[PDB]
């Protein structure tokens, strides 16, 4: 029995001295970083006016020397028709017999009707054109406006312009954004500017392998490219000659940190055997550099290398280092010190790096110290030419390659450089089709005399345009390239010297103003929580530590009762992935003690509703202070206990930390003396996010004032009781927190107590309908329903069209369906194909799933932990065999023997004929996947919609139609698009869905305080400036009508309703996250009165619902001569579970009417109802006696628009 | 159609071409019921008119377009209201109607 | 262009055939020039050989 965290994360090797100050430069702030890049950079005045005169020569020469921009001006295209052509000349070029294509284009296409003759939206890579044609990116493709503009310019202009973008387009994907289609091509067309003394390394276009077979076609293609450019190199060595550049991530599909041992026993053979064949031809072979989390573990696998016999005698390894980051000048100077102690003289190009706007999200995402890089752009510069010193003074053991197309940086260097030179003592380098004619002004005796080596892209359409966004952004406003081009900059501002600028700053390194340090993404509202970041060798050190630690410690879960702890029966809390490991003892709560724990809470409840709210919300954010501060131990806790990974772990705990300073804050916005308590709350918790959920209902619970009754799931109190314990250490009182650990029937015993004044439920939809029954046979001493927020199962879906990138889409859906094993209530249950490329996503995503690392959770390396239980365990594989048992094909990693030690379930993948395959959730790491033809598209809505859930939702695809239509039909409370579906971020994509998956309102969102007090404040933000037409028109049938103070309390109710609220939220970088409130749906009416019935339907009118009206209410002499409008709306029901689903319920009656018809509504099938009772005199004395915050829906939306591969607002940010 | 706007000088011609800017990325959720209802009953190729016209429509179009500082200028596109139908045919009638809802309209 | 620099001759004939004062006069050659102006431009952006006239 392996001890645990024993075997957690050791790196690769020991880190020495040059790799700790590495490490220690990862996110150093950049005010730190910069005053020795300054110095570093400084050079004599002599130089910085012999380098301006060079730069503005250089400038002056670009200047004084455009197709696409050529076709536009002749044929007097739009933007729009501009990008809608290319994207036709794509798909013409797709066509492969040129004579066929030209047929198709004289006959068929300048004949109108293109649609015709061409399951793949022309316009999928239009961001990429639009990037081409206007220099602005956009994440999303309008592919209605381009599919216009196609047919205006097609109609106005016939065959010649199509000829033209044909011709257009076949010469820049084929010889500007590639210098050939093959190797081959490449090489011959090398031979041009190899003559003038430019050199080449050849880019095969391979990066990020999903799975293994993508891994090999990489490592074949890398391998073949070698052979090429060696036979072609003949013997010219690694300086004249050409090369090749590698990225790890397209050699193996797990290329990180956390699979490290992976790299180094699969990856770096594969590196070696590349690097051996370009020893024996003599070329170089260059690491590219990539996201900032590689940087070190690449430098494990150039230490093997160059210190590997195998590869003695050839300095032609090469490796790429970005000034853009904190690390470089370390990295150079372990490079350096490699060089020389292993003799190879590596060749190093430095470049300013190529994921700024990327890097800027992932840190903000997982809520790190500081960014990898510079938020400057200037202060990369600078960098740059510090590094660039250091470079120049070490190329006796080092061979420096300057990538740059900037003429400043490169006139700096060149004076940098002096006046002695010759060949291998250091080159420039420049991208293919972009550097040359900055590079023509260097190369050759009657230039400058340095060399350059164009970095040379090699592939087809395909595997062009998967990136070129992020290479042509490469574009940006403070990109040099578009800055040359820009007639607003003169040529004295593309000379000025960044480190003179820099040095005069008023704070030398300030970061940008514009851009958010993770921790202050809300700023003044609160304060972001802080995550770890597990590339970082100290970070893992410390963390082992710590994770160690706390599996040495005796946790314990006991009933805490206001009097002090309780005995009770008391069991250990056993580890899901190894039954051996013991995590702690649990003592349960009899059922007299829960009884008892509820009556304190009630003799409690005045004394903590009298602390003002403003120090209810101190002690929660004390407490999310003590939960950041403890992380580590609880991240060990939660690992052990709950099958988390720490990925999983650390979101726990965030999310935790989130909901504790969200609902401290939503507080101080809102609470004040006439927002009184419920009274005792029940917070009942699932076992799955057995920390944050837990935490969040309470923290919500108690700082609305109200003493709360803490039942964490019977899997996971152990982490519960440290919530506990915590929220009682931040000043939480025992009286007004108690924890009462067990199984349901503890839950049960505080729901059904007589002082039950709320709860607040997260598990299974079956569970809260047996709460909901419960609580049916309930009234609160004022005679109204106990307040029931039961947030429930979820049968999730994404669906995928043939625009989306399939890498991107099968990262996401692996992470969605087995993140936790599945076992997230936001997990995609069902993926959705559309038919001409599910064959290719399936077969990506089959690879992928044989990637993951399934195991007992304390080792980084695992990906996937266990199930809960041996029960759940049985439950999903019955589900997976019989799927299996009726023919559908099931897909299934093999599970190493140490599983047996625990409850493991292989992630799954079954292949379904119909959505009807499924009836309810199955929690598990079990993903369908279903296949869809595009027509069928809104018919797969209704299916998803069918299944009655409603939690989270996904859609990945470019297309602005395809978003607008899915986005509109879809019934969901959560919906992404673009990414992963698991997204609870809190106050960011407030969470929680509708239907068989919620009553609302969400947790982590504006609305969620308010139902935990007798009257609901305004929230912040909450209101909406659109009336629903349906209620006015309802409003002037009322005073028609006669009924005068009701048409004034409808038209009262129209303004008040925040129905059409639609705001973006704060967020990362890279993200729109939406927040909107809709009508919930058909909301059941059972009415007493006249004026009741009125008063109802004003309320449910207002929030944009239709209604069914209790037939048996004899009212309906009351509704005659309804507008055709609101009729619409109206349905009259005499059979309530015949015409549900059901939104909600608006009830009016005396006590034990409402008690009456509560059970009724209990008692129908399908979702639980948001009941709101009133009797008639509260109707007539309360226009609040129907709370309209109850009668919308709310709906996230989070939209990732850095996924066409770049951030169009942070290209204005440098 | 409206003089000084982008839909007249199509009427003056006997097939309109399509205007700058004319285009919505919104589908009429009635249209798309209409397509489904057609699929559901084999009207194969009316249904794929119907979907065609969802798509062509340029219904829920808002544009602000170039104008006076101070001042902001809206264009919009929006149902009729109720459109007679005048069907000789069966498949007439579907395409009228796919015609019709496709732009939001009652008929 | 040319109603544009004839305006001055269109004004007087405006002001005193259809009794406008002098800035309503001025409107009104204005909206003319831009109604020429305007179905110009829309048709360079439009019109081609499938979009007979009536
Ligand atoms: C031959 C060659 C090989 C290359 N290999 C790699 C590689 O292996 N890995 C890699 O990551 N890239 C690589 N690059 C790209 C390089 O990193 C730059 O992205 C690109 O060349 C632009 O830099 P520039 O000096 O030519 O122009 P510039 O316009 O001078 O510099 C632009 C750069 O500034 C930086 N920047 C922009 N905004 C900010 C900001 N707000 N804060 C801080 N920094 C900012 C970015 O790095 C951006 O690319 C390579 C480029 C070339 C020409
Ligand atoms: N909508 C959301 O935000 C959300 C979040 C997380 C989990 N979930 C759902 O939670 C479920 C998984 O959690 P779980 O397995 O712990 O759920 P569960 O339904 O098994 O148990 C949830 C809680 O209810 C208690 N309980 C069980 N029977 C009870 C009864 N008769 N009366 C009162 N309490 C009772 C349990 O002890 C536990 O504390 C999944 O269905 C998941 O989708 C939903
Ligand atoms: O990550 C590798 C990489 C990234 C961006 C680039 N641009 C030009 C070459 C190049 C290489
Ligand atoms: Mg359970």
């Amino acid at each position: 029995a392996p001890a645990p965290f024993a075997d957690f994360a050791p790196p690769v090797r020991p880190q020495s001295t040059l790799r700790r100050a590495i490490t220690a430069a990862y996110r150093r702030p950049e005010t730190e970083c910069l005053p020795p890049l300054v110095e570093a950079a400084t050079q004599s005045k002599e130089i910085r006016d012999a380098a301006a005169s060079t730069a503005r020569k250089l400038i002056e020469a670009l200047r004084g020397k455009s197709g696409v921009e050529g076709l536009v001006q002749e044929y007097s295209l739009s933007s729009q028709e501009g990008v809608a052509l290319m994207c036709l000349a794509e798909a013409l070029l797709r066509i492969p017999d040129t004579a066929t294509r030209d047929a198709l284009i004289r006959d068929k296409i300048a004949d109108g009707n293109w649609k015709s003759h061409l399951s793949r939206s022309l316009f999928v890579n239009a961001a990429t054109w639009g990037l081409v044609v206007t220099g602005k990116l956009t994440s999303t493709v309008n592919d209605r406006s381009l599919a216009a503009a196609l047919t205006r310019l097609i109609s106005r202009c016939g065959e010649p312009v199509i000829r033209r973008g044909v011709d257009m387009a076949m010469r820049m994907m084929g010889e500007q954004f590639v210098t050939g289609e093959t190797i081959r091509e490449a090489l011959k067309r090398s031979k041009e500017l190899e003559e003038k003394g430019f050199s080449y390394s050849y880019d095969m276009l391979g990066e990020a392998a999903t799975t293994a077979a993508d891994a090999e076609r990489y490592y074949r293609d890398y391998e073949s490219a070698i052979h090429a450019i060696g036979k072609a190199s003949a013997g010219r060595g690694i300086y004249e000659g050409p090369g090749i550049s590698i990225k790890l991530s397209a050699l193996h599909p797990r290329y990180s940190r956390a699979q490290a041992a992976r790299v180094m026993g699969e990856l770096l053979p594969r590196v070696k055997a590349l690097a051996l064949l370009a020893k024996n031809y003599d070329i170089g072979l260059n690491i590219d550099a990539e996201e900032a989390d590689r940087l070190e573990l690449s430098l494990d696998l150039l230490e093997v290398l160059c210190l590997d016999g195998d590869l003695s005698g050839w300095n032609g390894m090469g490796f790429v280092v970005q000034a853009y980051g904190k690390r470089c000048p370390f990295v150079l100077d372990f490079i350096i010190d490699l060089a020389r102690r292993s003799g190879r003289r590596i060749m190093v190009r430095l470049v300013k790096g190529a994921y700024w706007d990327a890097e800027i999200k992932r840190a903000q995402l997982d809520g790190l110290a500081d960014f990898p890089v510079f938020t400057r752009k200037i202060h990369t510069d600078v960098s740059y030419i510090a590094c660039a010193a250091k470079l120049l003074a070490a190329t006796d053991v080092v061979f420096p390659q300057f990538a740059t197309h900037n003429a400043q940086t490169l006139a700096a260097i060149y004076h940098m450089a002096g006046k002695d030179f010759h060949v291998g003592k250091y080159e420039f380098q420049c991208l293919h089709g972009m550097g040359e004619p900055l590079y023509e002004e260097v190369v050759g005796r009657g230039k400058l005399d340095r060399p350059c080596r164009i970095y040379a892209p090699v592939g087809t359409h395909e595997t062009l345009l998967a990136y070129l966004v992020r290479r042509l952004l490469e574009g940006a406003n403070s990109s040099f390239v578009h800055r040359i081009n820009d007639p607003k900059v003169s040529i004295d501002e593309l000379i000025a010297d960044p480190v003179e600028v820099v040095r005069a700053m008023p704070v030398v390194g300030a970061k940008h103003d514009r851009i958010a340090l993770p921790a202050e993404l809300f700023g003044d509202a609160r304060t972001n929580s802080a995550g770890l970041d597990l590339s970082n060798e100290e970070t893992l050190a410390s963390l082992t530590e710590a994770l160690r630690e706390s599996a040495a410690m005796k946790w314990t879960a006991l009933p805490q009762l206001a009097t002090g702890p309780a005995a009770g029966e008391t069991r250990t809390v056993l580890n899901p992935g190894d039954h051996r490991d013991v995590v702690g003892s649990v003592t349960e709560t009899s059922e007299e003690d829960a009884r008892r724990a509820v009556r304190l809470a009630a003799d409690a409840a005045p004394d903590w509703a009298a602390v003002p709210p403003s120090e209810r919300a101190a002690c929660l954010d004390r407490a999310a202070e003590l939960m950041q501060a403890r992380m580590p131990t609880l991240l060990g806790l939660i690992i052990r206990e709950a099958g988390k990974s720490a990925l999983n772990a650390i979101a726990e705990v965030r999310e935790a930390i989130d909901f504790l300073r969200y609902y401290a804050e939503q507080t101080r916005r809102t609470l004040g003396p006439g927002h009184g308590p419920l009274g005792p709350i029940v917070c009942i918790s699932p076992w799955n996010f057995p920390l944050a959920i837990f935490t969040g209902q309470i923290a919500a619970a108690l700082v609305a004032g109200n003493p709360v009754l803490a039942k964490p799931a019977e899997e996971t109190p152990l982490i519960a009781a440290e919530g506990v314990r915590i929220l009682r250490e931040a000043g939480i009182p025992a009286s007004a927190l108690q924890l009462l650990p067990g199984d349901g029937r503890v839950g049960a015993a505080l729901v059904a107590a007589a002082e039950t004044a709320g709860v607040m439920f997260t598990g299974s939809t079956e569970v809260a309908r047996l709460i909901q029954a419960q609580l049916a046979d309930r009234l609160s001493p004022a005679g109204r329903p106990i307040p029931l927020i039961a947030e429930t199962g979820g049968q999730n879906a994404m669906i995928v069209d043939s625009s989306a990138l399939a890498e991107q889409v099968v990262g996401d859906v692996i992470t969605s369906a087995f993140d936790s094993a599945g076992q997230r209530c936001s997990a995609l249950r069902v993926l959705c194909l559309q038919e001409d490329v599910a064959d290719r996503i399936l077969t990506m995503l089959k690879g992928a799933l044989h990637e993951l690392h399934i195991g007992r959770t304390d080792r980084l390396s695992v990906d996937v932990g266990p199930v809960i239980t041996s029960e759940a365990k049985d439950n999903i594989e019955k589900h997976i065999e019989r799927m299996r048992g009726l023919g559908r094909k099931v897909e299934q990693i093999g599970l190493a023997s140490e599983t047996g030690v625990g409850t493991f379930v292989p992630p799954t993948i079954i292949e379904l004929e119909k959505l009807s395959d499924l009836q309810r959730e199955v929690f598990g790491p079990v993903l369908h996947v279903i296949r869809y033809r595009r027509d069928d598209l809104d018919r797969l809505v209704d299916d998803v919609n069918a299944t009655g859930y409603g939690l989270t939702f996904g859609l990945h695809t470019r297309l602005d139609e395809t978003i607008a239509h899915v986005t509109s039909r879809i019934k969901a409370g959560n919906l992404y698009i673009n990414r992963n579906i698991i997204g609870a971020v809190v106050g960011v994509q407030p969470f929680g869905g509708r239907g068989l998956s919620g009553t609302g309102p969400k947790a982590g969102g504006p609305l969620y305080l308010g139902r935990l007090v007798t009257t609901a404040p305004v929230p912040p933000q909450h209101s909406s400036v659109h009336t629903d037409p349906v209620l006015l028109d309802f409003a002037k049938w009322l005073d028609g009508k006669g009924a005068r103070a009701e048409a004034e309390a409808a038209r009262n109710a129209g303004s008040s309703s925040a129905l059409g609220l639609d705001l973006e939220l704060p967020g990362p970088v890279g993200e729109r996250n939406l927040y909107t409130l809709h009508a919930r749906g058909r909301i059941l009416l059972v009415p007493a009165t006249e004026s009741g019935l009125y008063h109802q339907l004003a309320a449910a009118l207002a929030t944009g619902n239709s209604v069914a009206i209790d037939a048996a209410s004899g009212l309906q002499a009351s509704l005659k001569n309804l507008p055709q409008t609101v009729g619409l709306r109206v349905s009259w029901s005499k059979d309530w579970a015949a015409d549900g689903p059901f939104a909600g319920a608006l009830v009016e009656g005396d006590a034990e009417r409402i008690r009456a018809v509560n059970k009724a509504i209990a008692a129908l099938p399908g979702p639980l109802l948001l009941v709101q009772a009133a009797s008639s005199g509260e109707i007539a004395r309360n226009p609040d006696a129907y709370c309209l915050n109850w009668l919308v829906e709310e709906v996230s939306a989070s939209i990732n628009t850095a996924a066409a591969g770049g951030n169009a607002s942070l290209m204005a940010i440098g």
